[PDB]
């Protein structure tokens, strides 16, 4: 029913413990990156935010405008991470593999469940999810997906009810689940997450008045 | 069977009454633009030309290389109208629901129905289809879409059928259906429509000779 | 099972034997090119191959960071070829038939069937593979194609096996299939095949250690 948790799957993972030097090149790997954990999973936006808590629990680094929403997706989401060593590296997979089995979730808008939504507060970003422009790393953030039009309307609401700010905006490009990003003090960002929770399900219940 | 028409669903509709101050900006709306209309259809090129109809019934504008095909879309094809006032995008909206549900439309190219295509007159142009280089506020066209092969083999066909030019063109991509823009006269235009769908029913009849 | 080809199909065909002015044009097409082959196909990178192989075997032309992946695909593969005459883009027609019906195939990664990859050699390359950055007109090749997570792991293996050199590189978008070209000797692009196949092969045995 509503609100009820989807919950992803790793689909396949592999460890480099020492990169190919041409293909090291090929990947413009600093030369302090010397493993590689490749990682794929069936969701993208619960897979990117798992990533981004790898780079605070491991000495790893993910190798915006991307695919986004909920599992099961058309092919593989992959990650790779570069670390110093495959020690690391397996760090930062063991963390990645938590996150995505118990960490954020996307959860049906309605009780038919043909329509998915993602409201989640990451607390503290890590080097990953700080990469977009307007996000601070170490500062809080409220990640919003859903389906582009109940994206739309529950970012205005978002922005309307809580002390929150858009980082960045791309508009939707015909597409599926589109994303935001809000910033702001964790408490807001929990309220603007209320906000746009309420908006989708708003949608989904009636979306034709 | 072939010359059937397919018929789209408007899946989704919301109005903004008042744009949130950060995300006007982030939409980069003009200082006139207060108001948003949200529609969502299963529809691409019937959805757009939906829209463009809206601008010059309503007091509204929509805030090329886009998506193309009929109904089922993969996911949402959304459209937002920005206006002055709530009730301007109200009458903007009403146009859309209005020309989505009886206006253009696909066709079936065979009996299987396995294969669609569009060839539709744009009598007068609004200010969004008139955005593309080539066709001037106002004027006439002819609005094609195909399957890439059957596209292409059509557009060569309706150039030479008809007193008709190319507006722009942008070749295909891997895609299901691409589109072509055609400018003449209104009667050009029309033969230029029934030669594009004689290729297409050729082809579709005996794609293989 | 594992390693059994999978065999695509033709699904249309048709020649112009006198492109239209205004359509010649907007396709940019050289003044020695007057007649236009049109053939679509449902998998992606047999259809380039057969497409390279048309250029050495008539006098046509096609008029990297493309669809990749087997067969169906989710719409129609098209090539443009362009030639002299309609007797020479026949050539180049029958040619890619012939290619894409026992040419290079796609196989299956395991029992399963649920994944699948290419490894083939190009023994001389044509005008339409060497237009890529760091492949030579007439130099052998690696054609290498699998899900991206096997493809990156498949790619940095066959690297470390054989006397070979990655030509390009361009990192996976969330896609179901990447492509990778290698360069270097006949023999050496046969080794590097093999490599990439065992790699694949391990994963899809085994795809969480
Ligand atoms: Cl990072
Ligand atoms: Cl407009
Ligand atoms: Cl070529």
């Amino acid at each position: 029913p509503a609100l009820d948790l989807i919950r992803p799957s790793v689909t396949a993972m592999r460890v480099i413990a020492s990169v190919n030097a041409d293909f090291a090149r090929e990947l413009k790997l600093p030369p302090h990156i010397r493993s590689l954990g490749l990682i794929s999973a069936d969701s993208d936006d619960v897979t990117y935010i798992a990533a981004d808590e790898a780079t605070k629990q491991a000495m790893v680094e993910v190798v915006a405008g991307a695919a986004h929403g909920p599992s099961p997706t058309a092919g593989e989401v992959l990650i790779m991470l570069g670390g110093p060593n495959p020690a690391e590296v397996r760090a930062g997979l063991d963390a990645m593999i938590a996150h995505i089995e118990n960490g954020a979730a996307f959860q049906w808008a309605n009780d038919a469940q043909d329509t998915a939504f993602l409201a989640h507060v990451v607390s503290r970003t890590g080097s990953y999810l700080s990469s977009t422009a307007g996000i601070t790393l170490g500062d809080p953030m409220a990640y919003l997906v859903a389906p582009p039009l109940e994206a739309t309307y529950g970012i205005d609401a978002a922005l309307k009810s809580a002390d929150v700010q858009l980082a960045t905006y791309v508009p939707p490009p015909e597409t599926n689940y589109s994303a935001a990003f809000l910033t702001g003090s964790q408490a807001a960002c929990k309220a603007a997450c209320n906000a746009f929770t309420d908006a989708v399900l708003e949608i989904a219940r009636n979306p034709i008045q």
